[PDB]
């Protein structure tokens, strides 16, 4: 069963060239939304109605129409030491949409 | 530019074999979410921190990272007539769920 789920994914802030700004931590856990939403569906999907009726029409219409997509619907923040205007490492306690909480079919 | 944005999708009731339950109307317009979530960014793709992180992370390793996705972040409700559990055509004034309202990505 190959389903939307939460799966690992560590995130290096200078690999994506977020270190001109952020001292610290060099490496947070972001977590991703992986698998497919193909019927018969799974409870911690929670699939809107629209995504449901997508991936239906997506089934009869396979090339004028997309499937659902597996994506994050809920976030929960980090915490960056970012420079400030005048180069003055500052805490940043509560980053908002940094890393995953809860996948589901969109 | 290929960006996320609200296109057009009829949606035939009968064809996603919904009819057994949904007398009304045959046909209604859902929208569909198309578009790709690449840098540079649109103004009315609202995105995520987590999805623009993923984008990055996706640009530096193609392979093991997807990219984010233009999925639909709103949604409106449609009215159906539908056959009550004695056969009553009932009419459900506001179905949740079944129109796009807003696009974005995430
Ligand atoms: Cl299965
Ligand atoms: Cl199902
Ligand atoms: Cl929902
Ligand atoms: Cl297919
Ligand atoms: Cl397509
Ligand atoms: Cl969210
Ligand atoms: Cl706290
Ligand atoms: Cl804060
Ligand atoms: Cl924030
Ligand atoms: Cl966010
Ligand atoms: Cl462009
Ligand atoms: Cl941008
Ligand atoms: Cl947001
Ligand atoms: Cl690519
Ligand atoms: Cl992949
Ligand atoms: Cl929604
Ligand atoms: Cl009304
Ligand atoms: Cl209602
Ligand atoms: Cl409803
Ligand atoms: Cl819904
Ligand atoms: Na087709
Ligand atoms: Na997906
Ligand atoms: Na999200
Ligand atoms: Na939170
Ligand atoms: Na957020
Ligand atoms: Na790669
Ligand atoms: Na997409
Ligand atoms: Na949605
Ligand atoms: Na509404
Ligand atoms: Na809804």
């Amino acid at each position: 069963g190959s389903h939307c789920q939460k799966t690992s994914l560590r995130v290096n802030f200078e690999d994506i060239g977020w270190d001109s700004w952020i001292i610290a931590p060099k490496e947070y856990e972001a977590y991703e939304c992986k698998g497919g939403c193909f019927f018969p569906l799974a409870d911690d999907v929670t699939p809107t109605k629209h995504a449901i009726v997508q991936t239906l029409v997506h089934l009869k219409f396979p090339t004028k129409v997309g499937k659902a997509c597996c994506v994050p619907t809920k976030l929960s923040p980090i915490s960056v030491l970012y420079k400030d205007d005048m180069g003055v490492p500052t805490l940043k306690y509560h980053y908002e949409g940094m890393s995953v909480a809860e996948c589901g079919c969109r």
